[PDB]
């Protein structure tokens, strides 16, 4: 059945509550980005109103044939009334299209939604800072103080010139980066800038970019694959057979690889630095797993709360455990004790 998670009190809403069939009493239907374990569910027979960002409406219209009748986009940073109630919506900074939702209720209460995010000291003045949050419902995938990783910005910075090194060494490498959601789109960007080339990339692919209102996208991607040196690929096949059958595709113009893994975290983040990354060999094809995360690390989750003093914290992540729910509550003590709300 719907988890109470999923549920804001007072309203009848559920936020990212597709999968359950019609949700007694829910009269709107938010969803906060386009990630299947948030959609799934949806599909051109869904009869209920949906209120999410533009760019959220973009993809439901053109991926999955939702129809536009029970699409309703809303403007960021805007006060909204959806059935009765205020709502505002603010960028999450997750993937494109992403929000958190504001709920102010009749009755007082003010609730935040973070859908996923990763939280930024920018978040401090937004619309945020004007008035008490009562109750937070919070992203916390990685709510442990062993998850550090660096900037967006310092991960990039190494790709661009790893990359830029590589091609600029031997002009017949190719490089490839995978992918299996929307998201973590300044990856292949940000090299195929350094390296005066557009993406290439499968029809669905392109299809789903040309939603996403990245401004100059004409500019910078393509589904003609031979005109291109930067290839992106299903995640899947991000790895030395997958690589090697590739490279046989390219009619020998090219003689080498070098590939990108943008992966969440992983155990080598605890030890290594950014500066100090390596990566897997074998013959002409190496491969990097760089950490470009899109959740906030423990820290950057800490900051948020600490700042945004919530009078209650309901996880919405790692909830299925009884040793994982245990665990966030002694943070989310340990954390109000220390600020002192
Ligand atoms: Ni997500």
């Amino acid at each position: 059945t719907c988890p109470f998670y999923k549920k804001i009190p007072g309203t009848g809403f559920t936020v990212d509550a597709f999968q359950y069939g019609v949700v007694e009493g829910c009269t709107a239907y938010f969803l906060t980005h386009f990630h299947s374990d948030h959609y799934a569910g949806l599909s051109k027979h869904f009869t209920f109103p949906v209120y999410c960002s533009e760019i959220t409406g973009n993809l439901l219209k053109n991926k999955l044939h939702v129809q536009e009748q029970y699409i309703h986009p809303l403007p960021l940073d805007t006060e909204c009334i959806v059935n009765g109630v205020k709502v505002v919506l603010l960028d999450a900074n997750h993937c494109p299209g992403a929000v958190m939702i504001l709920f102010y209720l009749p009755n007082g209460t003010v609730i935040l939604h973070t859908g996923d995010f990763r939280a930024d000291p920018s978040m401090e003045r937004s619309l945020l800072a004007d008035q008490k949050v009562h109750m937070l419902y919070l992203d916390t995938t990685y709510c442990s103080p062993e998850y550090t990783f660096p900037s967006q910005q310092e991960v990039i910075r190494f790709a661009i010139n790893t990359a830029f090194e590589a091609v600029t060494l031997n002009p017949h490498a190719l490089v490839v980066c995978g992918t299996y959601s929307i998201g973590k789109e300044k990856v292949f960007l940000a090299i195929a800038d350094v390296l005066g080339s557009k993406v290439g990339m499968s029809q669905e692919k392109y299809k789903t970019l040309q939603c996403l209102n990245i401004p100059e996208i004409n500019s910078l991607i393509t589904t003609d694959m031979c005109s291109s040196l930067v290839h992106l690929l299903p995640m899947m096949q991000i790895n030395f057979k997958g690589l090697q059958s590739h490279l046989k595709k390219c009619g020998g113009k090219y003689n080498q690889i070098l590939a990108f893994r943008p992966t969440g975290w992983t155990h080598s983040n605890k030890f290594t630095r950014i500066a100090d990354v390596i990566p897997q060999t074998k013959g002409n094809i190496s491969i990097y797993g760089i950490p470009y995360s899109e959740h906030s690390s423990y820290l950057e989750m800490k900051r948020f709360v600490q700042w945004l003093k919530p009078q209650k914290i309901i996880p919405t992540v790692n909830v299925g455990t009884w040793k994982s729910r245990s665990t966030m509550e002694k943070y989310f003590r340990e954390w109000k004790l220390e600020a002192g709300y």
